C-alpha cells in the first residue's frame, strides 16, 4: 500500500513542477519561429459533464495522450487541448427532476430517485439543494473534471479550456458564426420532416439523449383502411351513423388483391378513436400515439378515444377492404399476433402469407375455435385463397404450396412457419410476377409503390411510420415517430455527401473496419434534425427558440480550441477578462470569418488588427486536427457529422479537413461490463486513488488497441506497481554503487549482446509508437526491455558495465515516459539531469547484430537443457558441440534445402518428404530418426525463420558457451564444465550431436 502512496506523493511533486514551469502550454507565435519538425494536433471528444468522468473516458483520451507522449520526444510540437461538453438535456433533466423533490416534499425528502444518487456521490446535506438549478452543475462538475485530469499528468495546454453552453460568450458566439455560415450556405433547412420523438421531452430523440436503439429510425408502413359495414358489431352500435375503419399496417401493398379476411387478437385491447376528419380508427393506443404525432388527429398527441374493446369484441364484423376481390371479408381470429409491431390488426393474404393460410384452415377444420369466437361459416367457408402473384419455383399459391409440403397444421407452429416464411422471405421481393388485371406479368418491385399510391389516392390507404426497434430515451418516455417541423442540417444533398466521401478517402482510418463504418453511416445518412427546445446549449441565432443540439454544436469546435487561450483564457466560462482585451460580444460573423478563413477581408471592428492577426496566426498554425481518438460508438453520429461540417465550412481547403480518426473500444474492467448497476465500477479520481497516476496509466497503456473491447485489469495494475517501485529501487542502488560497476571499454560478449538487445528494443519500441500500438509498445519497450536488463546482469559474472546500465536506464526512462511521465521525470532528475524529461528526444539506437541475439537466445536454451538434465543423474559436466551435422542428418537438411530452395520456401508434405528419403540408400540404418528430424526443422523454422536452415550455425558455439563457463558452472552447482568437440565424444554421442543443440553427460 506504501508503494502507491509513493507513486502518488512523487506525481503530486512533478505535477506541482511541470505547473509551475508552463511546460505544456504552446503559443503559435513563439513556436511558429522556430521551424523544429511540425505540429501534432490531437483532440479526445469533450465529454458530458453530468457527472464524473469514469475509467472509460480515460482508457479513450489515453491514446492521444500517450500520442502525444511519443511525438513530444520525437521533434514535434503539440496541441493537447481539452474542453468539457455541457450541451445537451440530460444536467437540466436531472436538475429539474431534483427541484421536484426539493418543492413537492423538503429536505431530505419523505418517500413513497435523484436526491439519491447526489448523495451517493457523497454530496452533504445542505448542499445537493444547490443542484435544483443547472448554473450549479455547470459550475461543480468541470473543474472537478478539470482537476482529476490534471492530476492524471495530461499534456494539456489548460488555457484552451472551455464550456459549451450560452453560459460561455465566446462558444456561443463561435456556434453562433458556425450556424450562420451554414445557414448561409443552404446546409440548415426548416421543414417538416419524420424523426423519433419524444412526447415527454416535446422535441425529436437523437442518439445522445437515448437509452435503448442508439441508431434507430423511423420505419414506413401501407396502412389499410378497411371500412366496418352495418350491421355493426355489438359493442360499436353507440357508434353508428359515423365511419369506422380498422386500419392495418403492412409492408408488401401488391398483395392486398387478395384479401380473404383481417386478423385481429381476441385477447388484445384495441382502442377506437376520433381522427382529423371524424372518422373512426380501430387500432391500439401505441398506433394511435404515433398516429397522433403524425398528423393523424385534429390535435398534436392527443387521442380522444371513443371505444375501448377487446379483439373478441370485434370478430365477426363485416369489412370493405381495398383492391381485394371479395366485396365484403369478416374479422377474424388469430392466436399468433405480436403487440410490439404496428397496428394489432393484420389483413388475411392466404395466397402469399403462411400465417394466413395457417389461421382460415385452423378455422376450416373444426367447430372449436369458429363455437369458442362466434364464427360462423359464412365467414370462413366461402373465402378461398386468391392467386394474385406468381413465384418461379412455386406457383400461384405460394404459401399454400410450401404448407403443404412442410406439414403444417396449426398456425402455432413457430418452426416450421418461420422456416416456410423464410423460404420465400425474400422470393416475392424480387421473383414475383403481378397476375391482377392492370399489372398482368409485371415486376413487383415496379409495381408495388404505384399500387400503393393508387390507394392512397383513392383515400384507402395511408402512411404509418413507425420505429424499427424500441426506443427509451433519457427520461424514460417511449419514442414515437413524429412528422414535425425543425432546422435540420441537409446531410443528404447528393453534393455535400460526395465531397464527404471524398474527404473520408483521405482521412486516415486506422483499420478498414473503421471506414467500413464510416462509409455505411455516410450512405444510410439523411435529414438530421438539431433543433431542441428543452436542455441546455446555444439556441439558433436567428430563431432564438430553438436551441441546437448537443451532436450538432459539436462539430467544428477543435477550431475554437486554437484561440481559446486568448479569447477567455483558462476561465472555463469565460466569465474574466480576455488576455487580448476582446469583450465577448465584439466578436462578430466577420470577426470570425477573418480569424478563419484564409481569404476573408479584415472587417470594420474596433478590435486591434494585431490580436486578431494573431488569432489566425493560431489558427492557421494548428489546424487541421492531426489525430481524433474516440470510442467507435461515434462513428456512426459525431464523427461523421465532424467531417460533413469541416466539409462545409472550409470547402476549398480539403488541407483544413480532418486527418486521422482512431476509434478503440469500450473499457472492460476486470473482464466485465463497467456498470455502477453491478459494482464493477472505477471513476478516473477513484483509479488514481488506487492505482496512482502512474500505475492506472501503465494498466491502461496495456488494455488494448484494436477496435474489440479493451479489458483494465486489477491485478495487472497492482503487478505493474510492484515492478515499477522495484525499478525505482534499482536505478537508486545503481546510483549509489556508480563506482562498483566495472569501467573502461565496453568489449565483453555480454556488453555486447545487451548493447544489441538495447538497439533492437528502441527500434521496435519506436515502430509500435509509430503505428499506435500502445499495448506493444509496452511489451517491446518496457517488459521485454527489462527481460534483456534481467539477463545481462544475470549472465554479468564480472560485473555489469557501467555505461551499459546507466544508458539502458536513460533509455528505458525515455521509453517508458509516454506512459509513466511521472516516474521517469523523477528518475531523470534522479540521474543528474540538468533540463526536465519533457525537453529530450527520442533516444538514438545504435547498430543491432542479430547474430548476436541469435546466440544468446541460443545460450538460453543451452542453460535451460542443462538444468532440465540436472533434475535427475554431480559435480563435473561434460558438454559436447557439433562443428556440422553427421552424414544422414546433413543429407536430409540438404533435401529441405533443396526444396526449400525450388518454391519460394514451402516445404512439401511429410509424405513426399519422407518418400524422397526413403528413396535414398545412404539412409537405411536412419529411417526412423529421419522423420522426427524433418518435424524438428519445421517446427523451428516457422519459430524462428530459415537460419535454421543452415548447414552452419552463424556464430562460434564452442566460443558462445565459453564465454559463459563460469556462470553455467555457478548456475548448475558444479565444479567443472568440459566443453569438447563432439569428435572426442563415444559412438552415440559423437552420431546424435548436431549443431545448435550440444550434448552433455554429468
Ligand atoms: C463531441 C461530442 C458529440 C461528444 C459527446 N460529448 C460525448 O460522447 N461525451 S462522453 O462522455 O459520453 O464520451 C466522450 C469520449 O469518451 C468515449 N467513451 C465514453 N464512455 C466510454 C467507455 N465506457 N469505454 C471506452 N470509451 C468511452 C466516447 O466514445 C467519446 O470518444
Amino acid at each position: 500500500t506504501a508503494k502507491v502512496d509513493f507513486l502518488k506523493k512523487i506525481e503530486k511533486e512533478i505535477q506541482q513542477k511541470w505547473d509551475t514551469e508552463r511546460v505544456f502550454e504552446v503559443n503559435a507565435s513563439n513556436l511558429e519561429k522556430q521551424t523544429s519538425k511540425g505540429k501534432y494536433f490531437v483532440t479526445f471528444p469533450y465529454p458530458y459533464m453530468n457527472g464524473r468522468l469514469h475509467l472509460g473516458h480515460t482508457f479513450s483520451l489515453s491514446k492521444c495522450e500517450f500520442a502525444v507522449g511519443y511525438q513530444r520526444l520525437k521533434g514535434k510540437c503539440c496541441l493537447f487541448p481539452f474542453g468539457l461538453h455541457c450541451t445537451g438535456m440530460p444536467i437540466k433533466a436531472c436538475a429539474d427532476k431534483l427541484k421536484r423533490e426539493i418543492e413537492l416534499y423538503g429536505c431530505p425528502p419523505d418517500f413513497p430517485y435523484q436526491w439519491g444518487i447526489m448523495k451517493s456521490l457523497g454530496l452533504s446535506d445542505e448542499e445537493i439543494v444547490k443542484f435544483s438549478e443547472a448554473e450549479h452543475w455547470l459550475d461543480y462538475f468541470p473543474p472537478l473534471a478539470i482537476q482529476d485530469l490534471k492530476r492524471m499528468g495530461l499534456k494539456v495546454d489548460w488555457r484552451r479550456s472551455f464550456i459549451t453552453t450560452d453560459v460561455n460568450p465566446y462558444y456561443d458566439s463561435f456556434v453562433r458564426w458556425q450556424f450562420l455560415t451554414l445557414r448561409e450556405r443552404n446546409k440548415i433547412k426548416f421543414g417538416k420532416r419524420y424523426t423519433i420523438y419524444s412526447p415527454k421531452d416535446g422535441q425529436p430523440c437523437m442518439d445522445h439523449d437515448r437509452q435503448t436503439g442508439e441508431g434507430v429510425g423511423p420505419q414506413e408502413y401501407t396502412l389499410l383502411k378497411l371500412k366496418v359495414l352495418e350491421p355493426y358489431p355489438s359493442k360499436l352500435s353507440g357508434l353508428k351513423g359515423k365511419n369506422i375503419f380498422l386500419v392495418a399496417a403492412t409492408l408488401r401493398p401488391e398483395t392486398m388483391f387478395g384479401q380473404t379476411n383481417c386478423w385481429v387478437r381476441p385477447d388484445m385491447k384495441y382502442i377506437g378513436f376520433e381522427t382529423v376528419n371524424g372518422d373512426i380508427f380501430i387500432c391500439t393506443q401505441k398506433a394511435a400515439r404515433n398516429m397522433s404525432y403524425q398528423g393523424f388527429t385534429k390535435d398534436n398527441g392527443v387521442v380522444p378515444v371513443v371505444k375501448e374493446l377487446m379483439g373478441e369484441e370485434i370478430l365477426g364484423a363485416s369489412l370493405s377492404a381495398p383492391l381485394t376481390s371479395y366485396k365484403v371479408i369478416y374479422v377474424l381470429p388469430m392466436l399468433t399476433i405480436k403487440e410490439d409491431k404496428g397496428t394489432g390488426v393484420v389483413t388475411s393474404v392466404p395466397s402469399d402469407s403462411p400465417d394466413d393460410i395457417a389461421a382460415l384452415r385452423d378455422l376450416k377444420k373444426k367447430q372449436a375455435l369458429r363455437a369458442k369466437y362466434g364464427i360462423r361459416d359464412d365467414m370462413v367457408l366461402p373465402f378461398e385463397p386468391v392467386p394474385v402473384i406468381e413465384i418461379p419455383g412455386f406457383g400461384n399459391l405460394s404459401a399454400v404450396t410450401i404448407c403443404d409440403e412442410l406439414k403444417i397444421q396449426s398456425q402455432n407452429d413457430r418452426e416450421k412457419l418461420a422456416e416456410a416464411k423464410e423460404k420465400i422471405y425474400l422470393k416475392g421481393f424480387y421473383e414475383g410476377i403481378m397476375l391482377v388485371d392492370g399489372f398482368k406479368g409485371q415486376k413487383v418491385q415496379d409495381v408495388k409503390k404505384t399500387i400503393q399510391k393508387k390507394m392512397i389516392d383513392a383515400g384507402d390507404a395511408l402512411i404509418y411510420m413507425e420505429p424499427e426497434k424500441q426506443v427509451m430515451s433519457r427520461s424514460s418516455d417511449e419514442c414515437v415517430v413524429a412528422l414535425c417541423d425543425q432546422w435540420y442540417l441537409d446531410y443528404g444533398e447528393e453534393n455535400w455527401k460526395k465531397q464527404t466521401s471524398q474527404c473520408l478517402k483521405n482521412l486516415e482510418t486506422f483499420c478498414e473496419e473503421t471506414r467500413r463504418n464510416f462509409e455505411a453511416t455516410l450512405g444510410w445518412l439523411q435529414e438530421h434534425a438539431c433543433s431542441r427546445t428543452y436542455g441546455l446549449g446555444t439556441h439558433l441565432p436567428w430563431d432564438e427558440q430553438w436551441l441546437i443540439e448537443s451532436l450538432s454544436d459539436s462539430t467544428i469546435y477543435m477550431a475554437f480550441y486554437t484561440v481559446a487561450h486568448l479569447l477567455q483564457g483558462g476561465n472555463l466560462h469565460g466569465q474574466a477578462e480576455s488576455p487580448l482585451g476582446i469583450r465577448p460580444q465584439q466578436m462578430t460573423k466577420e470577426v470570425w470569418d477573418y480569424v478563419f478563413f484564409k481569404e476573408a477581408p479584415f472587417p470594420k471592428t474596433q478590435i486591434a488588427k494585431e490580436k486578431l492577426d494573431q488569432l489566425k496566426q493560431e489558427f492557421e498554425f494548428w489546424y487541421p486536427v492531426d489525430l481524433r481518438v474516440s470510442g467507435k460508438d461515434l462513428v456512426p453520429n459525431h464523427l461523421s457529422y465532424y467531417l460533413y461540417n469541416h466539409v462545409a465550412m472550409w470547402p476549398e481547403q480539403s488541407d483544413k479537413w480532418p486527418t486521422a480518426v482512431r476509434a478503440n473500444g469500450h473499457l472492460l474492467l476486470n473482464s466485465e461490463k463497467m456498470s455502477k448497476s453491478t459494482g464493477n465500477f472505477l471513476t478516473l479520481t477513484q483509479a488514481i486513488d488506487k492505482f496512482s497516476a502512474d500505475g492506472m496509466r501503465l494498466a491502461l497503456a496495456d488494455a488494448g488497441d484494436t477496435v474489440e473491447d479493451a479489458n483494465f485489469v486489477e491485478a495487472m495494475a497492482d503487478a505493474g506497481i510492484l515492478r515499477l517501485y522495484t525499478w525505482v529501487e534499482w536505478v537508486k542502488e545503481m546510483v549509489a554503487n556508480w563506482d562498483s560497476l566495472r569501467s573502461g571499454p565496453a568489449s565483453t560478449f555480454n556488453d555486447r549482446v545487451f548493447a544489441s538487445e538495447l538497439n533492437a528494443g528502441i527500434i521496435k519500441t519506436d515502430q509500435n509508437y509509430e503505428k499506435m500500438m500502445f499495448k506493444e509498445a509496452l511489451k517491446t519497450g518496457f517488459f521485454e526491455f527489462q527481460a534483456a536488463k534481467d539477463k545481462y546482469r544475470e549472465l554479468a559474472v564480472e560485473g555489469m558495465h557501467r555505461e551499459l546500465v546507466f544508458r539502458f536506464i536513460e533509455v528505458q526512462t525515455l521509453l517508458l515516459a509516454p506512459f509513466c511521465p511521472h516516474l521517469c521525470e523523477h528518475i531523470w532528475t534522479l540521474l543528474g539531469k540538468p533540463d526536465s524529461i519533457m525537453n529530450a528526444s527520442w533516444p538514438v539506437a545504435g547498430p543491432v547484430n542479430e547474430v548476436l541475439i541469435h546466440s544468446s537466445q541460443y545460450l538460453m536454451e543451452v542453460t535451460h537443457d542443462l538444468r532440465l538434465r540436472l533434475k535427475n543423474y554431480p559435480s563435473h559436466c561434460t558438454i559436447y558441440v557439433a562443428k556440422n551435422y553427421p552424414p544422414w542428418q546433413h543429407t536430409t537438411l540438404s533435401v529441405l534445402r533443396k526444396h526449400f530452395e525450388a518454391n519460394n520456401g514451402k516445404l512439401p508434405d511429410n509424405k513426399v518428404i519422407a518418400s524422397e528419403l526413403g528413396s535414398m540408400p545412404e539412409l537405411k540404418k536412419y529411417m526412423k530418426k529421419v522423420m522426427p528430424f524433418v518435424a524438428m526443422i519445421k517446427e523451428n523454422l516457422e519459430k524462428m525463420g530459415p537460419r535454421i536452415l543452415d548447414l552452419q550455425l552463424e556464430f562460434d558455439e564452442k566460443a558462445v558457451l565459453m564465454e559463459n563457463i563460469v556462470y553455467l558452472t555457478n548456475s548448475l552447482e558444479l565444479e567443472h564444465i568440459e566443453v569438447k568437440f563432439a569428435s572426442e565424444a563415444e559412438d552415440k554421442i559423437r552420431e546424435d550431436c548436431c549443431p545448435g543443440k550440444p550434448l552433455n553427460v554429468f
